[PDB]
């Protein structure tokens, strides 16, 4: 029998200040968070229909700076998929986005991980980081790459309902 909707859990992870926070609350609250709040750690729900199918999204908002190792390998063996988020006008945050997929691959101990490209902040007039680099960087992962901005609300949705669609990709092969 059907006991209720199908849950994915999603974690949001990427360098400080790229805006985890502001997507997540752009989702949940149709709200943009004009305030910089670093995050310890924060838990979101949410149900919707993506493809006619009715979904309750667990969502894992996550510090920038992981200070304590263990917390942070928990989450990440929990987790089903990942939105890696870096800011198009900050290097360094890109710069950053092999170091957490690695993680995540070593502790899941897996190639084949469900996970999303995320350039955030394509609102701003600073772009230091292109976009054919960023779709580059996608390509040799396999994973799709989108831009957003969590201002503007552009790619919200879609960055998260990919990465649905990819956790149920691997769920079928
Ligand atoms: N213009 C613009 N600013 C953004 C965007 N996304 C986030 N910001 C801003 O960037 C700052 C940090 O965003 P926030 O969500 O707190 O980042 P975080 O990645 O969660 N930081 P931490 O890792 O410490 O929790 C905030 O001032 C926020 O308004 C965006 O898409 N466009
Ligand atoms: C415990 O279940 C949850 N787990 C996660 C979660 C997702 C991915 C990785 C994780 C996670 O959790 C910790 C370890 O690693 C997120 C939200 C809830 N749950 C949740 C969140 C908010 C509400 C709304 N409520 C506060 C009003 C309800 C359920
Ligand atoms: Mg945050």
């Amino acid at each position: 029998a059907f006991q209720g909707m199908t849950e994915y859990k999603l974690v949001v992870v990427g360098a400080g200040g790229v805006g985890k926070s502001a997507l997540t609350i752009q989702l949940i609250q149709n709200h943009f968070v004009d305030e910089y709040d670093p995050t310890i750690e924060d838990s979101y729900r949410k149900q919707v229909v993506i493809d006619g199918e009715t979904c309750l999204l667990d969502i894992l908002d996550t510090a920038g700076h992981e200070e304590y190792s263990a917390m942070r390998d928990q989450y990440m063996r929990t987790g089903e998929g990942f939105l890696c988020v870096f800011a198009i006008n900050n290097t360094k945050s890109f710069e950053d986005i092999h170091h957490y997929r690695e993680q995540i691959k070593r502790v899941k101990d897996s190639e084949d991980v469900p996970m999303v490209l995320v350039g955030n902040k394509c609102d701003l007039p600073s772009r230091t980081v292109d976009t054919k680099q960023a779709q580059d960087l996608a390509r040799s992962y396999g994973i799709p790459f989108i831009e957003t901005s969590a201002k503007t609300r552009q790619g919200v949705d879609d960055a998260f309902y990919t990465l649905v669609r990819e956790i149920r990709k691997h769920k079928e092969k």
